[PDB]
């Protein structure tokens, strides 16, 4: 089944997901089409309301430009569309950066939320990139990961666990004998969706399960990372796992052939609703 059917099925139906998506998602997004299929995943379509909206919101002051510069002078430093200080590329994402820290009058802008803005730049046009990045925020929850100091992130984090001690028991044991626990590993993995250390070829095919799956997929993606690596880290000590999980880990997707198969594993590996849900409740009556 192919992407030029579905395209065409889908904007004949706009409102409505067409059959297949899923699938087809599963074995990524072609690059070229990453800026309308993207924007079809997140029910945006060339709004105006939303366009007139931005314009006023960069012409507005922000509480957190120092925040925010410190995040663009490391965004995707080697990338030549955001290499230079002065660049086209950091301005835009500059302005996005600033455009949702007022949009957000209870979070603002959150460290780390440029490496996102930026993956979308990277495909569409600044304004675009911001009513993306608002749904992402808004629509698929992950602004609720920040709220009440933490709260759900925390949760995630727990779940995270429980499913590791059912489907690597293994490396949940060695994990709990060094007391690695998963705030130490995972947050900019549930944060960021990935893209505050991995490589771009893998957060793009994050983005497209992410849109498509909502984001339980971090869930997916984060167990196969930890599948895939069982045999390194089980050798590995409290520090070396750490630094195996912040340095070693990433370069391992630099290439699309790595990048395709993790996406294929963490879409095989099952992360039932229900075991989520129990472990959710688990969690809930702790705190």
């Amino acid at each position: 089944y192919s992407w030029g059917e579905l395209l065409g099925k889908w904007h004949s139906n706009l409102g409505a997901r067409p059959k297949g998506l899923s699938t087809l998602v599963k074995s990524g997004v072609p690059e070229a089409l990453r800026a309308e299929v993207w924007q079809l995943l997140a029910g945006c379509h060339d709004n105006q309301a939303m366009l007139d909206r931005y314009r006023i919101l960069i012409t507005k002051d922000s509480a957190q430009e120092s925040v925010i510069t410190r995040d663009i002078h490391r965004t995707f430093p080697a990338h030549d569309y955001f290499k230079d200080t002065g660049g086209d590329g950091q301005e835009s994402l500059y302005k996005i950066c600033k455009a949702y820290s007022v949009y957000d009058e209870d979070i603002g802008y959150c460290q780390g939320q440029s490496f996102l803005a930026a993956v979308l730049l990277l495909h569409m046009p600044e304004e675009q990139a911001f009513c993306v990045l608002v749904k992402i925020m808004y629509d698929y929850g992950l602004r609720d990961l920040y709220r009440n100091n933490f709260e759900d992130l925390h949760c995630k984090f727990y779940q995270l666990e429980r499913l590791m001690q059912e489907q690597l028991p293994d490396l949940h044991s060695h994990f709990s004998d060094l007391n690695l626990e998963a705030h130490m590993y995972a947050s900019q993995w549930f944060l960021t969706l990935f893209t505050a250390k991995f490589p771009l070829c893998m957060v793009f095919h994050i983005i497209d399960l992410l849109l498509c799956e909502g984001l339980n997929i971090i869930f997916h993606v984060a167990l196969a990372l930890l599948k895939t690596s069982k045999e390194d880290l089980l050798q590995a000590d409290f520090e070396g796992a750490l630094k195996f999980f912040r340095v070693q880990l990433p370069k391992r997707y630099r290439a699309e052939e790595n990048a395709r198969r993790l996406m294929e594993q963490a879409c095989n590996i099952k992360v039932p609703t229900k075991k989520l849900k129990k472990y959710e409740k688990e969690y809930q009556t702790m705190r």
